[PDB]
């Protein structure tokens, strides 16, 4: 009994996958590569690697069309305000966790020190870190804000240990936060009305509060 239709899933795979297109362009490309194995390790092997010495001359005749005049798509076609309906899953989210992930820019914390990210399986390290933020439950504003700690995590341990780390992270976020998230997130007036927003407010969480 995890989930129901990955809605829950979706709501912390977003900003983990939306983040880390933006410091990777590759694990987004899929989302579930599965396998971060295929680039080509040593370099033992330059004899079949020898291009413009064989049979492709050096191509003087005229080869010089760089096109890099400056800023060559780096900040010139900056776009982030899309905002679609019938979905609002990578605006309403975004826009609200980015609001409070980017206002920091990392937002360092205390909460490094007792997280202690390692390479390991880091079983105990995960549900650590959950078990400090589940103190108080799981509201609107705590569940936005751990999507800047999942994805704010991943960037920081991947470049310090390796890009399979995001993986784990997210497999042990999402397996843990959707374990105790999914009645709670369920309450929030079901997954598809805290997705979409159209509701926001089904009854669970409008007329269930002491004595509605």
């Amino acid at each position: 009994g995890h989930s129901m239709s990955q809605s829950n899933r979706e709501l912390v795979v977003d900003f983990l996958s939306y983040k880390l297109s933006q410091k990777g362009y590759s694990w987004s490309q899929f989302s579930d590569v599965e396998e971060n194995r295929t680039e080509a390790p040593e370099g033992t092997e330059s004899e079949m690697e020898t291009p413009s010495a064989i049979n492709g001359n050096p191509s003087w005749h005229l080869a010089d069309s760089p096109a890099v005049n400056g800023a060559t798509g780096h900040s010139s076609s900056l776009d982030a305000r899309e905002v679609i309906p019938m979905a609002a899953v990578k605006q309403a989210l975004r826009e609200a966790g980015d609001e409070f992930e980017l206002r920091y820019r990392r937002a360092f914390s205390d909460l490094t020190s007792q997280l202690h990210i390692t390479p390991g399986t880091a079983y105990q390290s995960f549900e650590q870190v959950v078990n400090e933020l589940f103190r108080d439950g799981v509201n609107w504003g705590r569940i936005v804000a751990f999507f800047s700690f999942g994805g704010a995590l991943c960037v920081e341990s991947v470049d310090k240990e390796m890009q399979v780390l995001v993986s784990r992270i997210a497999a042990w976020m999402a397996t843990y936060l959707n374990d105790h998230l999914e009645p709670w997130i369920q309450e929030n007036g079901g997954w598809d009305t805290f997705v979409e927003l159209y509701g926001n407010n089904a009854a669970a969480e409008s007329r269930k509060g002491q004595e509605r």
